[PDB]
């Protein structure tokens, strides 16, 4: 309107881990004058990994130049990593976006798009070995920042970095106001959010359950890397 | 199937604060054998306060007996507090549910349904004075438990209590596994999630911005209380 509207965009794709996206969405959608997009090849229903149905609000072609782009993760990321249209849109938008961001395995899509080369980055802990092949410097921190790239490992990392983005786009007082108004005050009743804090028996379970997925994602990653190499 | 399916149900209503619901949804939907419902007067699109579109999966009438019911908050709660159909469904389900829960201003709906009488409970901090008129013992804690009632003040409190519910429905090892697999490891870059930690200037801003809403919600609350009194 008669203020500058910040254009904020989430990639919304089948089998997305919905909370990756919906967390930062509610935070950023609180900010003054912003316009938030859920972006897919076409507008309309997209099913998340839980069966939860979201609605994409815009196609790739109709998406305005974004100020913030965010790629969430989820099972659906493996397909996205070899999706030439999606990767081309992500590259297009990343060229000029003020902020390029991802949650969870969303960073592996950034990697497949060629956007992690020589960058410090993280991803979901079970898939961390897939960073180096995509040219990233792999870093084990909840949110890793490299210039205007922010990558968050865990499911709610986007809620946290959304507050950082709020403070920079606007001011610290604005970010603090949003945190208070939403009353965002996390206090988990367990301490098993990191493979370095969870019980060993639990870490081994989770490694065992992710094994087939990691195997499949590694094969995809190596194909994505070879495409980038051929350059 | 050939295991017992826990029936988990979120009230999904127009102008819901979506993250209230989508947080605990992704956590609980991770649990073994569970079936998760988004419940409204009819299945189909429901617009959240941000403009984000969700899909209700079931009507009141078709909703199975729930093991967990969760009422989220958001601007839409004021209408819900005087919605005789919605209140009757919430009472019906609460009678036998193992767990009755809410996030944010969702507890004021529980209160309007007559379910907070003599119970310790919390709600969104800006509306906390509305607890006593609905018969609750108001408590300032992130998640307040009274028997099988859990009420959470802030936007992600349901993510946290979802882990508690996981541990009780199944076991601590299961809850820890879910936390690790999702990599839920919150670390906000500000400390303004409570009116006792945020800067005073920020707390006064937020109080000023919520004033009209609180005024309107108080009027609604007092009508809801008088209905309960007439008994």
């Amino acid at each position: 309107g008669s203020h500058m509207a910040v254009q904020i965009g989430f990639l919304l794709f089948p089998e997305v881990q919905q909370l990756d996206l919906t967390g930062p969405h509610d935070v950023l959608a609180s900010l003054p004058d912003v316009q938030v997009h859920l972006i897919w090849k076409e507008p309309g229903p997209v099913v998340a990994s839980s069966g939860l149905v979201l609605q994409a609000t815009t196609s790739f072609a109709d998406c305005p130049p974004l100020d913030v782009i965010c790629i969430p993760g989820g099972t659906g990321v493996g397909a996205l990593m070899e999706d030439p249209q999606a990767l081309a849109f992500i590259r297009q938008q990343a060229a000029r976006a003020r902020y390029v961001t991802s949650v969870c395995s969303g960073s592996l899509v950034l990697g497949a798009a060629g956007l992690l080369q020589g960058k410090r980055a993280t991803t979901h802990w079970a898939y961390h070995e897939l960073l180096a092949p995509l040219g990233a410097i792999p870093v084990h921190e909840r949110v890793v920042r490299d210039g205007n790239l922010l990558t968050g490992g865990g499911i709610t990392a986007g809620i946290d970095f959304a507050l950082t983005l709020a403070a920079e786009l606007f001011d610290a007082a604005t970010a603090q106001r949003v945190q208070l108004q939403l009353e965002y005050a996390p206090a988990p009743p367990f301490n098993a959010g990191s493979p370095d804090t969870a019980p060993a028996s639990v870490v081994q379970q989770a490694r065992q359950r992710a094994a087939d997925s990691l195997h499949k994602r590694r094969e995809i990653t190596l194909r994505a890397a070879a495409r980038l190499a051929a350059g």
